[PDB]
């Protein structure tokens, strides 16, 4: 069909999530990108969410579905992260299926919500 | 203990490029369920160098104690069992709605 050109939301990418402290998630693995393309385009920060290789173990959790199948795993929506594109080298890889859209920034949304 | 919209001084290293560093000032944005629930914070930075971009937003504080701009853009999930931070200072209750929406602005899609 075409280039993919520039990351836009909802992409999964490879990126270098180190050096972090703690429980942060660490090193090269993929990441949803979640802000808007506007955001994107108009500063070159990613929000990204970070996918693991664990099952669901937190109800926090997200069960990753692809639109390619390239990537598999859960989303952590709890280590949501904002990453400078110009400092750290990444990759495109896969984007997450319609379907899920809504719910990751419906999830993001709760945490925000005053208790 | 830490609440929403309060404002820590944290220790951000280490980062790359424009990712803000070094210890500073961070503004608190996720909710006490979150807080509570999973012992990170979401933060967002302060910088003392000026309102540079349409995403910064002047910070007003209760105490009057810490001065300066949030960077919207750099939210961040931190691990404060790892790090060092201080209760400083905390959001003047009439930017509280303001940030919220202006967080949330960065989610909706621009299709």
């Amino acid at each position: 069909r075409g280039s993919h050109m520039n990351i836009k939301q909802f992409d999964i990418l490879y990126i270098d999530l180190n050096p972090t402290r703690g429980r942060e998630k660490h090193n090269v693995r993929p990441c949803l990108v979640i802000n808007n393309q506007m955001s994107i385009d108009g500063t070159n920060f990613v929000w990204v969410l970070p996918i693991t290789t664990r099952g669901l173990r937190y109800p926090t959790d997200i069960q990753l579905k692809t639109k390619k199948g390239l990537v598999s795993g859960v989303i952590d929506t709890v280590q949501i992260r904002a990453l400078d594109l110009k400092a750290r080298q990444y990759n495109y890889k896969d984007e997450l299926q319609d379907n899920l859209k809504n719910d990751i920034l419906k999830a993001i949304k709760t945490y925000l919500k005053p208790t």
